């Protein structure tokens, strides 16, 4: 069972005897400190409220635990039982603390708050800071959501360009990284986050959550199709390949069905396989149930070109109206080997300059998707802005010298709607001043109860492409 | 509650409709791929084992809930119902699996098979390569052990040379990544792996996970000191920095303790705070208690010279055995920002050119250690290798024309001693030959069953440095 106590940086135990005596009030914000990405998708809070910080999320037991860990590990008997044994007693182990935060699926350009924290109570002053790092953890949601539009970005941005429209944009990118991330939880965090832009998804686990802590109109927020793997293919022998492809696409017939390719040679099963000897059952196939061949090694461009290529000489292809390459309906490439955002941009831009559209096109993306990002991408930082010490408020920050790009915000925060329509972060309490429109920060936790709540079809709406 | 059902790539729901007719046995392996990372780690299956493949994982309620999941996720009941009730009704939902690994903690260079995977039952030929998934995220404890040993070598090397001796090295690397992972589930397996190589942590999730699936004789694995962030230095306000420095000192005055210095200028806090207005509250401390001064922003190596001269000029240094300078034993530093295996590499060398031992310094890493890794920096990877089909077995590969880093062995596979003393990963069931000894790979699970456990102190001594 999870601990609150334990779920902490194992400093944060021992600050509770180092903020200045008679400190009533510690306020705290989270930002995506400004210096490609700028603009961030907020998005995975509510899903770390409900988990981890709602209701009694301390008991008797869970102190003594605490306190018998921590005294082996610093030595020393440093916990503060006292200050978590009046949380259970005086609240019966609901958090003192209020959380305002944007709505989710909000886009928000960098460098401004996205929420705050605050104790409710005087004696919880160390509080605060002891959720830091859980409430932090939100970087990888925000990352893999900003990450993830940014990528469906270039893809519209081509799409456009080569075809004229953005039909089937919500399919173009499919979430191969299950194997590829660190746990079974950020799996689930992970593809939930992806599915904030898309629709397509392998990484099963990211149903549940959505389902268990968003909730969608829809049956399932994520869909896929049949595909094949190296296993699949290769357990029929190196000379059977042939008989492999054959029996898949014949089992899923009336189904889209993605087949791997590259088990041995890539551009012979393009050209004689698929090309020559199965062309029948391709060229049979209907438009809502295509054959997916799926390259999956060597250099992503170059061998997306050449599949491209030698498909363009086998099958009929087409010229749009915008003067692309089309491929005809029951045939279609995914490039799910090697794919990142750098690199699915050099595809899109390698084929459009070989005049292929990229409607021919679908990524699968694992590892680049939901492994490959760090909190250091968007400058994700949990600062405290505002204390209150002796009855006095100060509003406090760092300024490290030898990094202005560090400097944090002064005193108590809210976020505005600007003249232009654009996003002001106020600092030193200036929202009550109301020269600007309400705060766009709305209490999402107070008390141990989440107070606001948003599904998952509001976020998608909110992170939409303009 | 974990459904193993809903825990593997959307597309290996499918796969049982794709194998050859006939298919009895499914035999796959996981390696780390061979072409710095010569050796790896093997750490983390064990954890993954207990927690999600071990005793009745299959229930009619489980069943129905993937059905129900599938059938919206495909638009289509592709799952195999069947499939799943033949577990539950003839072996009372235990995975009829077998699984063959080397010992956890064994250090193996690239390459060489590491654990295999099989079914022991005809009709679960489909299962092998369903639990892939589940498995390759045995990636993530493999690498963090492996770079963080990696990293180990670096310090060892460095400590040697400038000092005589290895006193204090498995302190030298502390985690700082809890904040940085992706989930709380991550931060518990990448701070257990860390701790495969040192003992000192923050995160505290890596200390329940070693006591529930690994076990130690000690208490705890890990060990932590107190420390301050920047909330309860910038707290005080701008102008009482000294004030903050004072009281945090004085109430961790008998114990190790660790005092960020950068909130405003890390070069004064050194010279005019510790160095003068509070040196006398420095120079009175224990050897068991030492103030360590931390930066925590710009060039990590350009401010750790910076902060070390400053501190040599307001000190007495004194000269150690090797030649090499050495701050008094009441004062140390450790450099926690932009931290990883690159830089840590470079701090060290930076240190050694201006003749500074590496007893003055220990190093924070974050992102670097537990997050900044992916599936890909070890070449992790699953792959079939062994079929019988018709009652015949047959070696089965891939073997992609433009990479040929990616060919996967054939065959039945062991891990054997070469006379030299290394391993050798013999293929095509050659093993069976006892040309050489007997195969290294121990069966770990077989039918539900855990059936070999390794202990984190037995682990630790597998993993131990030459
Ligand atoms: N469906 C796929 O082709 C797939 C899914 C997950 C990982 N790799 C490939
Ligand atoms: N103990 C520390 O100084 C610390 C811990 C976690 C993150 N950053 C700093």
């Amino acid at each position: 069972e999870f601990n609150i106590l334990l779920a902490t940086d194992s400093y944060k135990v021992t600050h509770y005897k180092q903020y200045p005596p008679n400190t009533s009030k510690v306020y705290s914000y989270f930002e995506c400190r400004e210096k490609k990405y700028e603009e961030t998708v907020f998005y995975g809070l509510q899903y770390i409220l409900n988990k981890y910080l709602k209701g009694k999320v301390v008991t008797k037991e869970k102190i003594q635990e605490a306190k018998d860990v921590y005294k082996e590990h610093f030595q020393d008997d440093v916990f503060n039982e006292k200050g978590w044994n009046y949380i259970l007693e005086k609240y019966d182990g609901h958090l003192p603390i209020e959380i305002k935060a944007v709505p989710e699926g909000f886009v928000i350009p960098r460098g401004n708050v996205l929420f705050t924290v605050e104790n409710t109570d005087p004696e919880c002053y160390w509080l605060t800071n002891w959720i830091e790092t859980i409430l932090v953890q939100s970087w990888y949601p925000i990352t893999v959501a900003t990450n993830s539009r940014e990528q469906k970005k270039i893809l519209a941005k081509y799409l456009l360009e080569t075809s004229g429209n953005l039909d089937g944009l919500e399919y173009k990118l499919h979430d191969f990284g299950y194997r590829g991330v660190s746990s079974q939880e950020t799996a689930g965090i992970g593809a939930s986050a992806h599915l904030v832009n898309f629709k397509g998804t392998d990484t099963v686990a990211g149903l549940a959550l959505i389902k268990k802590y968003y909730g969608t109109k829809d049956p399932v927020p994520g869909y896929s199709v049949p595909a094949a793997e190296h296993s699949t293919i290769t357990a029929w022998g190196k000379d059977h390949e042939k008989d492999a492809f054959e029996h898949i696409v014949t089992q899923f017939s009336s189904v889209p069905v993605s087949v791997v390719s590259d088990s041995y040679d890539i551009y012979n099963a393009c050209e004689k396989i698929w090309g020559e000897d199965l062309r029948h059952l391709i060229v049979s196939r209907s438009t809502q149930a295509p054959l997916i061949i799926r390259p999956d090694s060597g250099n992503p461009l170059d061998t997306v070109l050449k599949v491209l290529e030698i498909l363009g000489k086998k099958f009929p292809v087409t010229e749009n109206s915008k003067g692309y390459k089309l491929l005809p309906p029951y045939l279609r490439v995914i490039q799910g080997d090697g794919v990142d955002i750098n690199t699915l941009q050099e595809i899109v831009e390698g084929m459009k300059q070989k005049m292929w559209s990229i409607e021919n096109i679908a990524f699968g993306s694992g590892g680049g998707l939901l492994q490959k990002l760090t909190r250091d991408l968007l400058n994700c930082s949990f600062k405290c802005s505002y204390v209150v010490t002796n009855g006095l408020g100060i509003n406090v920050f760092k300024d490290p010298v030898a990094d202005p790009n560090k400097r944090s915000k002064k005193g108590r925060l809210s976020l505005h709607r600007t003249p232009a329509g654009n996003f002001v972060t106020l600092e030193e309490g200036k929202g009550d001043l109301e020269e600007y429109g309400q705060d766009l920060l709305h209490t999402v936790f107070k008390n141990g109860k989440v107070t606001k709540s948003y599904s998952f079809d509001e976020i998608r709406k909110n992170a939409q492409l303009n």
